[PDB]
């Protein structure tokens, strides 16, 4: 069950994602056979969606809080849509969302960071109001990605315990239309272009079951239909072509046309000429060998965490653009519409993860399940995760890889076995682009199920960072030797992912410290310099942008300071060297390994 | 002229909010010049609407800009919009604007922070795209409101100034939609509720048609009816003792039919039963005497600026909630729908004010007589904006009372001349309001203007900061031996509208001195110690939620620390101070002599 | 224990100058304690010593007081003892090359040039061994009636941008420069600024070089050192406060004003970062080059 995110024409959607619809918590349980979703809501509360449910209300008890939360709005059905359909989406409601309309179940999902899609004009009248309850369930379990366990402490104090860094930020995050079709209606496409140092023709495919007929117009820039080719699936042209740069992002526009005696739908979807293949140790599009520069990002801002603002979005571009990142990885999880709209536009090339996110009891820096869960329907459920993430971005421009797991356990009992099979499914589901998965600190020739599997390499690591505490220059010999040895092994390119450190903002002083404004800069330029010095090495991307918020522990203050601009973006001085650095280089080229001495 | 708020009915509403929109500085001023509404909009970047834009690309001479900016956007007529009425409305743009759709000018507006809709069909055909440019200005003069006074440098450089505190945003701060009613429609109402002796009664009904016969009924809490009404503009209904009060807001759901021949229209407006007004230096809200506490607040975040957001408004609520907050006016200008939105709900009381700051010349830390560069032009204008603010508020219960003028110098000669007619004509307006002038620090030295010509006295007192430095015990002296000075005088309620000291936001001191919270604390606790034993005071509203950006100068901190909470909304110590002071306070009751010896 | 003597303090302090590049600095506004013998002497610090002569005016709320019936002859002959018991003690040290006799000395209203030559006169007479100085407020227009002629080389130490022109650097630099121009010529005697600088919160920063954010300080700062460098007549540049250090009463100044390169814990802001490039990036004691070639 594949989709396509609307836009418009004789498509239309009502953006509802308004504010305020009815907030309420079940404790004491008993919400889903008590029929609250009609009969509506005792004892709410104002919330707003996009957003997080947690820290709008400035208060712990709700903060804190794991189980099932109550959403409830109220909307007028447009008149003028009786003909077509009345397709529901929430773009992720972020661990589990049931749904209804007046008084029964509409959908159900368990994703959280990926849409949903149900009713086709069948349930309540095509002119008047119907109320909409959601039920969002917060707690996570070893079958659910961003896996972790719920202890109900003793009469009931249900607290949940996770894997990773980040705060566990729930409810609807994202925008929550609903749209109309016609009856004849695409659906489900997809495209991709091959190409030579010279050309061209890109390729028409898709799933329009519905009682359409083929009709495939693409246009350059500007209302030029050029080079179309009409069945559903045969591949097109180029005289000669413009093509998609990380510098430019130039994107044509082949507007999918789906014919019928009764009512013929007609789409727009942009589509970016992107070549994206490895070879060797070395990564390429358009074939050409360029770098990555960014950070690695998160979903997570001061009011309303983890959910969507047009304004965070246009100025922390801006920070990126100033500061001469040209990638990021969307970090353990997918996001949400940054990927059309910027990095498309701006050729922003993104890294594609998925919420797959704490495999470990390794890292206190007790007891817990040791692979007897993190199994088959756990596996099964990652496999659905990469299903429902390739199926939103496989046109996506800016994706250039599918990063299918962040720092995964690889040495403890049954690792090579239930991840091979993922590596070889994902691969039968895009060969366009290449995938790969992210390393933790272990090197030597070292995991069972990483190293062969994946085309490129990303290791994230703090190498004087909670061990070697604060000794750069042992750390750089450590470094190197380890960026050695973890260059011949796999004669693939090699791209860390998470670099950094831990600063606090106003933090000044004269012996490089730790957790010191001139210590980021002092230990991520020793970075830079073994890292540039090293053929294997194509991409560094710093670990994060901005401080963001992380679960309960010491290790951690205020988020942990981890971020090159703090929550509320003011710049740490780290900033300005990842902009004289990051822009004097020429564009995407690793700077001279040695300049003459 | 006249209008009501888009709600949802046989009415229907599209939000064109999604604020991508495409931006561009007119740095030399040609714009309008090369028609740039009637083609792509050059250069154009990617902006946030409803969002301030100084702050949204991180970009200084985007800040402080000061001429014309543009907004462009392809936008799609529903379908289902047939022979409709369809009205375009911006809910405030914030100096200066002109609306072209595609190549037809709709309208222009003056009012910073009010809203305006112009249109009928005529310029749109339904189920097309229109494209739609606004022009931005952000300039003020002497007949602007608020007032300011432009330099231009030697080379046609413009740099604005002005004699307001809050940093000058300027952009779309709040939401634009196209919006439609049948051609028969509702295009005001007014209604005014009187109450007796608290059992009783009447609800006052006047009434505005498109050429329609209004029917109207009062109808719920429940949605069951409880009274009806008679025609175009009149009635009187009447019943028992369900009121709207400052604890709780209960309203009532008045709708609005009109009916022609064959059209219909229905519109809602939401009522609270409440009285206000002010006898002998007390202010009665259902006839008993009432107690501000509060915050005098902006419209200021973040990354959005006077920008508006959901989540902001959510959380600060939860904030003014918590700290036991029972009232705010709106500092400086109209503020855009929490009027309704939860100030009516949860019956917070509001002061409202129109935008006019700086009427004064002597605030500073060219020139010469604060007339005839105020003009009865300006004159003409504020009545203006008073006249917008009036309108649109009319209706909510939540304001209980006006403000047409924050801190104007009243010892010049014409500000008798120029604020008895605004005075006369603000109660023309609306009689069921008392009225105020917010006072700068003027006793007997307070001079002509009408503290005597109007209702209640609003005193601003933002004292040893500036006048007896970090003295407490010679300041507490003088606020006492005043504001006895102003009962004797004017025998009048008095409200105090500003009172606190900027204070750096983690800054302790075992000297209590300036800036250092400790300070804050024992500043706001000397205030209280007086309010608490001057009857006429019947009201604190302390000055501020959070730090604020701020215009240029050293008495600026930059964003200067005006707050409570800080501009990321975080306690300093005086919150919990105020936290036990006001929720110790049982609701809304001045405490009979607050301390004693 | 403030204004009060700390052998660590002293060891410290010197250590960070000595990093930073800066080989002066003026006893400000009152006779230090034996920093002069030691540190200066021994490691060639080259000091202008002051005397606690400064607040000399009505002139800056940035009432009423006296006008010059008081600042007179009781209290010229107590300014003449400060003169005398402050060469007592600094005749022989190396280190000191100036008398610096008063800080921002009010020079317009009544009886100034008056009251003021007869002590660049006796100081005179009590040392002609190293040339004597004054230190200038904002006033500048072939200005002071007292100030202009008497002394050696001109002190000024300004904020050109700060208390007005708020921020605003480009027509600062304008304003500043034809205003050194202006100053160069009237007295073609060696002008040394003595106060430059700008107040600065420890630990802030943002991305439109705001005022009081550490991207200011560091734009600022260097605003004035293109300009600087920039006029043969400029012979020393020496920032105003070290580290931030407490200041009376009132609103304008912030936990003391956060004027300083350090922080009062010698905890350094962005600033001592630049002072130290372009401070160490000269040879020793040589104006650097005027313009580099294009």
């Amino acid at each position: 069950s594949h989709m396509l995110r609307p836009v418009e024409t004789p498509t239309r959607e009502i953006k509802k994602l308004d504010g305020l619809w009815a907030f309420s918590l079940d404790r004491e349980n008993c919400g889903i056979d008590q029929r609250w979703w009609e009969s509506a809501l005792q004892e709410s509360r104002a919330i707003a969606v996009p957003g997080s449910f947690n820290d709008q209300f400035a208060d712990a008890d709700i903060r804190n809080y794991v189980g099932n939360v109550w959403y409830q709005r109220e909307v007028f059905i447009p008149k003028g849509w009786a003909g077509q359909r009345i397709v529901l989406r929430f773009d992720a409601v972020t661990h589990y969302g049931k749904v209804w309309v007046n008084n029964q179940e509409v959908m159900e999902h368990q994703g959280g960071y990926t849409p949903f899609e149900a009713d086709v004009t069948p349930y309540v009248i095509a002119g008047k109001s119907v109320r909409i309850t959601v039920c969002v369930n917060n707690e996570l379990n070893w079958q659910t990605i961003p896996p972790g366990m719920v202890i109900t402490d003793e009469n009931g104090k249900k607290k949940q315990s996770y894997f990773h860094d980040f705060f566990n930020y729930a409810g609807i995050h994202r925008s929550v239309m609903l749209y109309t079709t016609p009856n004849t209606w695409v659906d489900d496409i997809t495209v991709v272009t091959h190409v030579a140092q010279d050309c061209n023709h890109a390729s028409v495919d898709w799933q329009v079951v519905a009682n359409g007929d083929v009709s495939v117009e693409l246009r350059d820039a500007d209302q030029q239909v050029v080079a179309t080719g009409q069945g559903t699936s045969g591949t097109l042209q180029v005289v000669n072509p413009h093509l998609w740069q990380p510098g430019e992002g130039y994107l044509y526009e082949l507007c999918v046309t789906a014919k019928s005696q009764t009512e013929c739908d007609i789409y727009p979807l942009r589509v970016g000429i992107r070549s994206v293949a490895v070879k060797g140790e070395q990564f390429l599009i358009n074939h050409k060998p360029f770098y990555f520069t960014g950070f690695g990002r998160h979903e997570d801002a001061d009011l309303r965490g983890k959910g969507f603002d047009n304004v965070l979005m246009v100025h922390d571009h801006a920070l990126m653009d100033w500061i001469g990142a040209n990638s990021y990885r969307t970090s353990h999880y997918p996001y949400a519409e940054e990927m059309l709209d910027w990095a498309d536009e701006h050729g922003i090339v993104v890294i594609d993860e998925t919420a797959a996110v704490g495999f470990n009891l390794s890292l206190g820096i007790k007891e817990l399940y040791s692979e007897e869960a993190v199994n088959g329907e756990t596996q099964q459920a990652h496999l659905q995760a990469i299903k429902e993430l390739i199926a939103r971005d496989k046109n996506h421009p800016s994706v250039v890889m599918w990063s299918i797991a962040n720092e995964p356990d690889t040495r403890p009992q049954g690792a090579r076995e239930y991840f091979a099979p993922l590596a070889e499914a994902t691969r039968k589901l895009d060969p366009t682009r290449p995938i790969t998965c992210v390393n933790v600190m272990f090197c030597d020739a070292h995991t069972d199920t990483i190293s062969d599997l994946f085309d490129v390499l990303c290791l994230n690591r703090y190498y004087g960072w909670y061990v070697q505490s604060g000794d750069l220059e042992t750390a750089e010999k450590v470094l190197e030797k380890e960026l050695l040895a973890w260059q011949e092994k796999l004669h693939q390119p090699i791209i860390i992912t998470e670099y950094g450190v831990d600063t606090l903002a106003g933090l000044h002083s004269m012996y490089t410290d730790m957790w010191s404004e001139e210590y980021q800069c002092a230990w991520l330029d020793m970075y830079h310099r073994v890292f540039d010095r090293v053929s294997a090495v194509v991409g560094e991307q710093v670990w994060n942008f901005a401080d963001f918020a992380t679960s309960q522990g010491i290790l951690r203050v205020g988020g942990n300071k981890k971020g090159i601009f703090t929550r509320d973006r003011k710049p740490k001085s780290a900033a300005f060297l990842l902009q004289k650095r990051w822009t004097g280089m020429n564009f995407g080229e690793k700077p001279q390994q040695g300049g003459k001495q």
